[PDB]
């Protein structure tokens, strides 16, 4: 065996919930932008629409409730184009460098990349060097605690058991969809029934999360509210994420997220031009 590095060569097992029992603090609704922003609210609060950080095994029985009390199909959207999972109820990621386990992978390859890694701890009777994120943060890589092994599972488990569709959208962390995942998520929302609710989540509850409820909003209202007004309303509602920041904690994500800016001027365009009778895709735009 060997340590791990933070490499695509050696990637880190990195917990995500504290417990298996920890709470969602990254969730939101859509629908809510209605009752705080202060601009344009034009064509927001009949939003099927949830959010949030990559939920604990308990979490995920949080946002069922939240879900129901505002209740229609639930469909899950998950937009981690990396490898992840749980071991005994705690979400856990595989690890590289700026989350790019998966990077430059076709959609399959991640699938069978992640499905085997799950698979590997799943057979062990103890799993090793498991990092917390502040431990990972320090690069405290030989620090990791070891785990008996009850469960190893994938996000679906807990999705389908509490009786929701599961849909992933592989988007690398920090970036823009690539143009087959534009397609297929605009194709989702177009062959599921308007009245279909959306529970959409990253790792972090944060960049992923905040691009699809802004692609969301443009798809139905980019013909009647301003991009500015958009991707403002957006960050009025927790965690108060701003698509137009670009220089955030992290100095070197910078690129990435002046890419993904650029992306959502270019969506905004077909959003409206497909309001105004466009009948393409994005990719044929
Ligand atoms: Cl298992
Ligand atoms: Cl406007």
């Amino acid at each position: 065996s060997i340590v791990c590095d933070s490499t695509i060569e050696n990637p880190c097992i990195v917990q995500d919930s504290k417990t298996q029992f920890s709470p969602v603090i990254r969730y939101r609704e859509v629908a809510s932008i209605a009752d705080v922003y202060g601009g344009n609210i034009t064509g927001i609060n009949k939003f099927h629409l949830s959010g949030s950080e990559q939920p604990s095994e308990k979490g995920w029985e949080a946002i069922a409730e939240s879900i129901s009390r505002k209740m229609k199909k639930v469909i899950v959207l998950d937009l981690r184009q990396e490898s992840h999972g749980y071991l005994n109820g705690r979400a856990i990621t595989l690890v590289s460098a700026y989350n790019w386990i998966n990077l430059g992978k076709s959609n399959s390859q991640s699938t069978l990349d992640q499905e085997n890694w799950l698979a590997g701890l799943r057979s062990r009777k103890i799993v090793n060097g498991v990092l917390t994120v502040p431990q990972y943060v320090a690069k405290q890589y030989s620090q990791g605690k070891s785990m008996v092994v009850s469960t190893v599972k994938n996000e679906e488990y807990y999705v389908y058991k509490k009786g929701f569709d599961y849909y992933r959208i592989f988007i690398s962390d920090h970036r823009a969809p690539l143009d087959s995942e534009v397609d297929a998520l605009v194709a989702l929302i177009k062959n599921n029934p308007e009245d279909t609710w959306y529970h959409v989540h990253c790792r972090g509850g944060k960049g992923r999360t905040t691009t699809v409820f802004a692609m969301f909003d443009m798809l139905k209202n980019a013909d009647k509210v301003s991009f500015e007004e958009i991707i403002a309303r957006q960050a009025s509602i927790p965690p108060f994420y701003n698509l137009m920041v670009t220089n955030r904690e992290i100095p070197e994500l910078t690129p990435y997220y002046e890419q993904r800016l650029q992306f959502l001027i270019h969506f905004y365009e077909f959003a409206r031009q497909s309001l105004m009778g466009y009948s393409g895709t994005w990719s044929e735009w």
